């Protein structure tokens, strides 16, 4: 919480809810593999045991919110994390023309089991809309995913 800004925070709530499938409010090794294999990323075994291990202060063996903004902080540092986020992009983008619509978002959101509203969709993307057009670009996604 303390390396992001309240917006970056309060994506990655909702980010939050889209990688913990069962809702138990925890993030296992399991369903952040499932949740970045989806997000474009392809990360190891090993790779993911040691996102978990290196941001799980508890040592429950599990990921809560405030160590998830933790891990989220140095992704966003990691050296190939320009590659990470490029690709990240690319799944939301299914038409490819450079921007991230609702109805893109909408999907991404469905695919990934996680039930949704027009109002939540709105912030979502409000949070990130750097020149208001309603829509994420890729700069203004680069700019969300940048430690400031
Ligand atoms: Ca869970
Ligand atoms: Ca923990
Ligand atoms: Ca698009
Ligand atoms: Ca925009």
């Amino acid at each position: 919480a303390d390396q992001l800004t309240e917006e970056q925070i309060a994506e990655f709530k909702e980010a939050f809810s889209l990688f913990d499938k069962d809702g138990d409010g925890t993030i296992t090794t399991k369903e952040l593999g499932t949740v970045m294999r989806s997000l474009g990323q392809n990360p190891t075994e090993a790779e993911l045991q040691d996102m978990i291990n290196e941001v799980d202060a508890d040592g429950n063996g599990t990921i809560d919110f405030p160590e998830f903004l933790t891990m989220m902080a140095r992704k966003m540092k990691d050296t190939d994390s320009e590659e990470e986020i490029r690709e990240a992009f690319r799944v939301f983008d299914k038409d490819g023309n450079g921007y991230i619509s609702a109805a893109e978002l909408r999907h991404v959101m469905t695919n990934l089991g996680e039930k949704l509203t027009d109002e939540e969709v709105d912030e979502m993307i409000r949070e990130a809309d750097i020149d208001g057009d309603g829509q994420v670009n890729y700069e203004e996604f680069v700019q969300m995913m940048t430690a400031k």
